[PDB]
């Protein structure tokens, strides 16, 4: 009644039952990990879950176990489930396949501006899903935790159907933080790559020990990218990424050069790097200092660059924190809905 095939996935498809409980409606997609499945949940009121298969494989059971005890323990800190993390509602171990159910949501905020073109998010949406993004993460960071991958395909709309104006602009912009895959507790080991290259801070880079502001800085480069369309770091090279970081925001801290096992970025120093290059021509003509990135001059968007340039501190001990984050100016534009 129940079969793998030799990768190890679950065999099933559209009809298919798990638990005598999950009815198998839709497909969200496969991955190194296993499948996703839309299912109708028949405890519940034949609602809508994502439903995580992973594949009878030790080392991805394995990770999904450690996921699960990372989703177990924030739903006992958030009983009432107010910091807008995804809601795991069940996770069972079927024939060797960790299954893990999720509430469906509307799209990433990735996949909806892809779908607008990359015509970036309007500024009142920008500054309500950066509050909401703070209030998350400010309580995950509170209990000792850090996500370590923040990026626009992890953070979902609640709904995201949309109106269409002489661009589409969500109607909704409620979103719910994602894939708690690589969270790290404070006292848990701290592997040495973490975040996505885009949303990447120079501590991880320089392998100078990370923590909470790590996702700190990652929220900035989110903010930045909600506001433009297109990523902050357009790079795959630590060498040329830090390069990056100091033309837009200024010097690297020189405590962070003198401590950095990778010395051969630097000479006397200064980074190295040669501004007469193919390379060094490009990071001139496309990386300028953040602030002429503004799209307008109001108070409204110098308040959102001022809290992303502190957002975006390199040296992470002087990084602002969310807590900080929430009292920033930038968040009195709110409305008193957006704001509870
Ligand atoms: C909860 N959920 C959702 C998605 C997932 C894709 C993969 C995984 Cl592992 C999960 Cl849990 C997903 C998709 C994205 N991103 C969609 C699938 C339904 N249509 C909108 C995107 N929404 C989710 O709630």
């Amino acid at each position: 009644s129940v079969e793998d095939d030799k990768e190890g996935h679950l065999v099933c498809r559209i009809g298919d039952w798990l638990q005598e409980r999950y009815e198998i409606v839709g497909n969200l997609g496969e991955g190194t990990f296993g499948k996703v499945v839309e299912c109708l949940d028949h405890a519940r009121g034949k609602s809508q879950v994502a439903l995580k298969i992973i594949r009878n494989v030790g080392k991805y059971r394995e990770a999904a176990r450690l996921e699960i005890n990372v989703l177990k323990k924030i739903k006992e800190k958030d009983k009432e489930n107010k910091f807008l993390c995804v809601l795991m509602s069940d996770w069972f171990n079927f024939h060797g396949h960790m299954c893990i159910a999720f509430e469906l949501l509307g799209k990433n905020t990735f996949e909806f501006l892809k779908e607008n073109n990359f015509q970036p998010y309007p500024l009142p949406h920008v500054r309500h899903m950066a509050y909401q993004l703070c209030h998350a993460l400010r309580f995950l960071h509170e209990n000792q935790l850090t996500h370590t991958d923040l990026k626009p395909e992890n953070i979902l709309f609640v709904n995201s159907e949309f109106e269409t104006l002489y661009e589409k602009s969500v109607k909704n912009t409620s979103i719910r933080v994602a894939d708690f895959g690589s969270a790290t507790f404070d006292h848990e080991h701290h592997t040495t790559i973490v975040a996505t290259r885009h949303y990447r801070p120079p501590e991880v880079i320089l392998e100078l020990g990370w923590a909470q502001p790590c996702d700190v800085w990652s929220i900035g480069c989110i903010l930045f990218e909600y506001y433009r369309g297109f990523t902050l770091f357009q790079t795959h090279e630590n060498r040329e990424h830090l390069v990056m970081m100091e033309k837009i925001l200024g010097p690297i801290p020189s405590h962070m050069i003198h401590r950095t096992r990778k010395q051969k970025y630097f000479y006397k120093g200064g980074l190295v790097w040669d501004e007469n290059s193919s390379d060094g021509r490009y990071v001139k003509e496309n990386c300028k200092p953040l602030k002429s990135y503004m799209l307008q001059d109001s108070l409204e968007h110098v308040q959102l660059f001022d809290l992303m340039r502190r957002m975006l501190e390199f040296d992470p001990a002087q990084r602002i924190t969310l807590a900080e984050a929430l009292l920033h100016p930038f968040f009195a534009g709110l409305t008193p809905e957006e704001r509870s």
